[PDB]
């Protein structure tokens, strides 16, 4: 992840 944290799926 890593990332993901500040990205997420969101949507």
């Amino acid at each position: 992840i890593d990332y993901w944290l500040a990205h997420k799926a969101l949507a």
